[PDB]
């Protein structure tokens, strides 16, 4: 019922024929793609241009029922046509994409005795991006030097990793500093109830029984893997406690990379709560077919619409799969 | 007019599928030619209709008697099943050898030679001729051949230094040229002669400012890009503020061509007005309100295709300043 | 002849989509087994857990011995799809690092070293050919896998590594053993496909180990010519390993034979997994006469790999054939 609207350039664009919006905890800035395909059966499409182009670069919002889904910029304007077809589409990312694409211009080239939050405030400001803090960022860093051509995202992400926190964004394209949430979606995904379809992949191709980390050592065991499968790794950033932490990070990364579960539901809104499905919320999962019975963390959502209807694809992970400690 | 492949004293025409690509940006023209027969009877199945065309043979492709490819068959691609037999050949201009093969030049160095002189030397043993179409500029004081370097790789970096383009002609010669101002003799007009078109206009790789790097730094601004989007690049090759400005302009220019694409599909391979095949490196006026184009564009690439339905030219156009590298 | 997966104390029958690869080119091959059940949102079997030891047989004959890599469940409103995939046991040699605290092998043959590195994986080494002289000193490269190490040794001894149906490591040579069947166009070939190219073929292979007024001259070098490429097409390759002129020529010839293999493809589709004339499964590393006027083949070819597949229509074997001379 609620309509989905793209606003760009003081203009309003509704009636799209295909919409895909990603929100994600693992890919800074997510994505939107909107397409409108008209067919002209009089074979006179080329005499029947309808909208003025959406300029690439334009500030952009997508709303459902007046509620914000994504805030960013048009990356790509993508027109095409033939004798009986006009297709226009735009693609882009939320505001934080500037943090991913662009260089840090902080002329003194180093931060002194600053927390992650103070640094993020600095590098984000000339992009007009707000920094939201939802967790303890811990101690200041004594001295941080900008690497050559380092982007605001690459800097913040490396700092984040030394403080055991995560970087993401909100629906308003603000930078969010957080940790894996305790907040509940207010809903379960129950096989036979609200799950329209689902898909999984559970692998040991990248799983190992023992991670040995060497400076250039320390063993980190993964007791889930009951066959002899050793992995030795040099990591020149490494301390015996440091190598153990990097080994633990290594076990944790291989686990997340080896499990996938994606649930397709009807609607972008949770019917119980009436709230949009949201990343970094916890959702009980009861799925006998797949072999899941645990509370999971929503890591990503694909919100889509076509002729068939509105769907949301919810990618879920073990809630401590995105929880780390700190770097060297 | 037939498309004729000539190879090994033999002549082949009557292809059921054709794709011939020529490009200002490519080191060699390319072809793909296929003969298929379907719904074969019980006695017709599993029977060769042609002696295999051997890979590696010198060949030419002509369209209506006019050369479009002078090179070699790269690939012999036969296939069949219970009701079908398909044979296909693909290949490239002679200048393919400059892309595939190593420079063998015992001394490993050129001294006080121009791009042209160096090109002449490295192409020579492949029996490839160099055609010079533009100002090649100053000689290079000293050039070393890097380990395993190909003629294409060497000549490419030299052309980058001099602001010129490397391509081939229809005769398999190496052509050193620049973007021309030669007119195509026709316009691409929405509602007139365009069958289909597609485009992509992106700011993904566009920046508001290019800062290059010594003590020397220079800011080259891109006025097309109206959001704060800085890029900082260090180049240890630059030693001057004029050098840093020059590399910044080179970086800005490169980001344009990389960010825009437009492709026009028209009926037939020849321009009706002139009777000639569409040609690369010519200027074509484009009036197209759906894309958002109302200007002269440069033809960078053409695919001449044919199948069941008929013949199409797919013409890739770029803003002419995208081809002018300084 | 039913095809079965034996894993986890059970024999699984009723697979509807099967793909099994045996290859001289890809250590460990692959299996993929899938079942689609048209029925709502209810598990009918228990998850087939990734990691389990497993066997695939056809008509009681062993085809692959290894582990389940992936458990790939899915479902929608009307169907449940269950999918497993894996490798052969030798996959552990491909995935994993060598854990050998000495770091070096002294005065050992290829066989002795293979005996050592396969042992903790529980993989028997089968030797079916003269492995030749011992190596004097072999150092294990940083994070070297057992297959990596043995593969670089095996090429210096003019031999090949593969696997048997029991997941043992096999050290062998291009075989003289005939398959007992010819592949003949109009006879037993359902479909075939080929690509014969000179894109990666060269006339001469040269392998090698402020301007100087007096450059240092000489150096370790060898030329190896490919008489079949009748045009000037030279390739110069700097191998930093090679310290001898004899070694560079052996590298050169290897490079020439590899180019031939890389440049030709021929794949024959036949009905069935067994050879009607012998009753045996098609086997890699056996010779097959090929007669084929469409492609232009009239030679004895070696089987380099087989894809055994099954679906709705029935069982096919895709036999990938190669010139023997460029394997020996």
């Amino acid at each position: 019922s609620e309509e989905i609207v793209l606003k760009a350039g003081g203009k309003i664009y509704q009636g799209w024929t295909k919409i895909g919006i990603t929100r994600s905890l693992e890919a800074m800035s997510g994505a939107f793609d909107l397409e409108m395909t008209y067919k002209f059966l009089g074979n006179d499409a080329q005499y029947k241009a309808f909208i003025e182009p959406i300029k690439q670069g334009q500030a952009c919002t997508v709303d459902i029922g007046g509620e914000r889904v994504i805030t960013g910029y048009v990356d790509d304007w993508v027109p095409s046509y033939d004798e009986s077809t006009i297709t226009i589409s735009v693609s882009g990312r939320d505001k934080t994409a500037d943090l991913v694409d662009c260089s840090i211009d902080y002329p003194s080239g180093q931060f002194n005795n600053q927390t992650l939050t103070q640094i993020a405030d600095i590098v984000c400001k000339p992009f007009g991006i707000k920094v939201i803090v939802n967790t303890d960022v811990g101690e200041p860093f004594q001295r941080i030097q900008i690497e050559q051509g380092e982007t605001p995202h690459e800097l913040l992400a490396r700092l984040a990793k030394q403080r055991g926190v995560l970087l993401t964004s909100d629906t308003f394209g603000n930078l969010v500093i957080t940790r894996a949430s305790k907040t509940k979606a207010g809903v379960s995904l129950i096989l036979g109830d609200n799950v329209k379809a689902a898909r999984g992949r559970f692998s040991w191709r990248q799983r190992f029984s023992k991670f040995t980390i060497k400076a250039a050592k320390a063993d980190v065991t993964d007791s889930e893997i009951g066959r002899y499968r050793p992995l030795i790794i040099v990591n020149e950033e490494v301390t015996a406690e440091g190598a153990a932490k990097r080994g633990q990070w290594e076990r944790q990364r291989s686990i997340g990379k080896s499990n996938m579960a994606e649930y397709t539901v009807t609607g972008w809104r949770i019917p119980q709560t009436g709230k949009l499905w949201n990343i970094n919320t916890l959702v009980p999962v009861i799925d006998e077919i797949m072999g899941l019975d645990e509370e999971m963390l929503i890591a990503s959502i694909l919100f889509s619409e076509d002729d068939a209807g509105r769907l949301a694809v919810i990618s879920v992970v073990r809630p401590d799969a995105m929880d780390i400690p700190a770097q060297i």
